[PDB]
């Protein structure tokens, strides 16, 4: 979430691609809410009464990431259940080689292959993919299939990460401490010390807004009080 002007021009752009049955292509580091942008591509466009499915690529090994997206057999895979729906796919660099021109397989022709006796499937999935790779450099290092990438890649969405969106951090770390405060029962947010906004916006955030959560979330609860402000952030409980 948040309103830095970058993000509000992804919301816009989403709700342009999201009524398209084309497949989106969206980039974005971890806490960057890709999958909350998956959700809202479905649910804004003419399938939102279908089913949403996920996905994680690196989750799975080969065999079982073949087993889980094709299903085999019955124990049907994720094209199979998200049929009518939109099929949200994450960490899509991850994916082998193999697994990759099956996909393109069923995209081009929007159908799946059965094994003996069955008669192949045919399915009407809009796909969403995410990764934080860099694709095209994958391509050239033939990791990543450049026909795949020609036909996935419709258009593409790109998350600004929060060390780029610097008015957004003091805006989302005012809310998560509300809602701590709340958790905990303290009767007011006392406020930020300047030398807490100095480590707060001089941060890198690798884990974006899930850590920026985190971090002010745990920062809330060891300070402990509403009688003065919040000066010790701790960004690091190791």
């Amino acid at each position: 979430l948040g309103e830095a002007n970058s993000f509000l021009e992804v919301l816009e752009q989403v709700s342009h691609l999201a009524p398209l049955d084309k497949p989106v292509l969206i980039i974005g580091e971890r806490g960057t809410g890709k999958e909350l942008i998956a959700s809202r591509l479905h649910y804004l466009s003419s399938r939102w009464q279908g089913p949403f499915i996920s996905l994680n690529c690196a989750a799975l090994n080969e065999n079982l990431l073949d087993s889980e997206l094709f299903g085999h057999e019955r124990h049907p895979g994720r094209f199979e259940r998200a049929d009518g729906g939109t099929l949200f796919l994450d960490q899509l660099a991850t994916a082998p080689m193999m697994v990759q021109e099956k996909l393109l397989r069923v995209i081009e022709y929007g159908e799946l292959e059965r094994v003996g006796g069955s008669q192949p499937l045919q399915v009407n999935v809009r796909l969403v993919c995410a990764t934080n790779a860099d694709l095209p450099a994958m391509v050239n290092e033939g990791t990543f299939r450049a026909d795949l990438l020609d036909r996935l890649a419709f258009d593409v969405v790109q998350l600004p990460p929060l060390r780029e969106r610097e008015s957004d951090i003091m805006l989302m770390a005012e809310y998560f401490a509300i809602q701590m405060c709340r958790e905990i029962k303290l009767p007011l947010f006392p406020g930020f010390t300047e030398r807490a906004r100095e480590t707060l916006l001089n941060y890198r955030w690798p884990g974006n807004i899930r850590e920026l959560k985190n971090v002010v979330e745990r920062s809330v609860y060891r300070h402990g009080t509403s009688d003065y402000p919040l000066d010790d952030i701790i960004i690091d409980p190791f």
